[PDB]
């Protein structure tokens, strides 16, 4: 169980190119036609992904590369090889949709992660293409504008790897051990959507006295030391000033990382401070005693009743894959 | 060599069928321990692929002190060997907030780190430690049964050894 089947399928798993070559140069002799198999077909398009997934992390840490002080740099050699990868799954992803129905395909929830993916693997061309054309030149790093097209050139390029890394989980049909835990775990997400519109109420009802109250005593940056305005400063300072700042202050409460300093008001009054302080603890109770000691009062009888009749609804689903090759 | 005191309490009444019941509760932290782990190294790329342009030194800081541990905190997402430590530590609540704030004035950068930051915390701290207990309330209640035919079996097999 453990040592000659293991290690089979990683011998086989190395011999994909030449597999693939064998196929495309003859399709009828003795070494084509054993790709024509639903497992070979099944390892050869796993083991083609962790290679994707392996060429990227030489990306994020450097290997090997020059200073960053040009506006637009040529792409370096690692990148010239990941546009192989990106076309072929965009032209698989046009050539799916053809043999097959429009409202047969847009019924899968894991082709809305495909879309965003491409979209975002899409537009960073463009976006590095046009700052290569337009600017020229070097310059520092502490003087470029806060909308410079190199600088939001690499925010998507950073979000789209963890789009491109939590798609791992859709192969673990295919397990004994954990295939009924997806099953189970597909349940408890249609739990926490009531509890999630509740809570939506409870926080925008508190989010516009706190607001109403707050709003006489905003300072300005230059008067402030350090010149930091705002939470996320080492000393927090105007915290309830409009109604941006109010709705990710209490988000951030709720784990602990908001002091108790920050209702304390200048100019001496004493009143506004009370109800201030008030309007902040009662908040508290509600949210933190009063519902989080429900979610799992209700989860707890949640799970109990989909324990069973689990190993009829992994079959199917696995049946299911296995009548895709 | 001081936690070797607890393969002596087969040999009580009392203490005897507590061992038995914690010995099944560590088959249920694996699966979750699985899943947690692909979890964690998904996030640790691209916080480490964001800020690791401005990394600055040791002799520019105060008092010489490098990374988290000193009683100013920086330096925390430079490396992919900090990023792994950092999000650790976060779980019990011993890493503060000031740490997602870049020098040299960028504003559009920061809002996206702490997005990426809080993002992090509901799948984590919400929705993964309220299924533990319910799970493990379930496989308790299954284990309370036959639970005297597997300790006096144990402290047989104790027995015939001397
Ligand atoms: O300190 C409190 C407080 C409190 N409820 C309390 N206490 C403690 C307390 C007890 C006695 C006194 Cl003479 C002063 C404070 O205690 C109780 C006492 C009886 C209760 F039944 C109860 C809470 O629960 C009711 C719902 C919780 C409302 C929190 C308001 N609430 C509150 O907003 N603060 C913040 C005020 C900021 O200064
Ligand atoms: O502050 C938040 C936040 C949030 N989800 C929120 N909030 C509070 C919020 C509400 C409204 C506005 Cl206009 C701005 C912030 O609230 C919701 C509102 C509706 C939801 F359905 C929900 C969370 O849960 C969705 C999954 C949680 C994702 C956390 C992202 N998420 C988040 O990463 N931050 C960090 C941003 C750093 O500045
Ligand atoms: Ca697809």
């Amino acid at each position: 169980h453990w040592v000659v089947k293991l290690l089979t399928c990683m011998t086989i798993g190395f011999l994909f190119p030449m597999l693939s070559i064998a196929y495309l140069i003859s399709p009828r002799s003795n070494l084509g036609l054993f790709i024509k198999k639903p497992f070979i077909k099944f390892i050869c398009h796993t083991a083609s992904y962790l290679t994707f997934l392996f060429m990227l992390l030489l990306a994020s840490q450097h290997i090997v590369r020059t200073d960053l002080h040009v506006q637009g740099p040529p792409p370096t050699v690692v990148e010239w090889m990941i546009l192989p990868w990106v076309l072929g799954f965009i032209w698989g992803e046009i050539k799916e949709m053809w043999d097959g129905g429009f409202t047969e395909y847009i019924h899968d929830w894991w082709n809305l992660m495909d879309f965003a993916m491409n979209s975002l693997y899409l537009a960073t061309i463009s976006l590095k293409i046009v700052a290569y054309v337009k600017y020229n030149g070097s310059r520092p790093r502490e003087e470029w504008e806060m909308w410079h097209p190199t600088l939001i050139a690499e925010a998507l390029f950073a979000i789209s790897n963890i789009l491109s890394s939590l798609r791992l989980i859709s192969l673990f049909t295919a397990n004994s051990h954990l295939g009924p835990l997806q099953i189970s775990l597909g349940r408890m997400l249609l739990d926490i959507l009531k509890f999630l519109f509740i809570y939506c109420l409870v926080l925008l009802a508190f989010a516009n006295g706190l607001n109403q109250l707050y709003f006489y005593y905003e300072t300005r940056a230059i008067d402030e030391p350090n010149n930091c305005k705002g939470i996320r400063c080492e000393k927090q300072n105007n915290a309830f000033s409009t109604l941006f700042e109010t709705l990710q202050s209490l988000f951030w409460s709720v784990f602990g990382l908001l002091n108790l300093y920050v209702t304390n008001v200048k100019a001496r009054h004493e009143f506004t401070e009370f109800v201030g302080a008030t309007m902040f603890g009662t908040y508290n109770v509600i949210s933190l005693v009063v519902l989080l000691n429900m979610l799992i009062a209700m989860m707890n009888n949640s799970y109990q009743l989909i324990a069973d009749h689990a190993d009829i609804e992994w079959k199917f689903a696995r049946t299911k894959l296995w009548m895709s090759y």
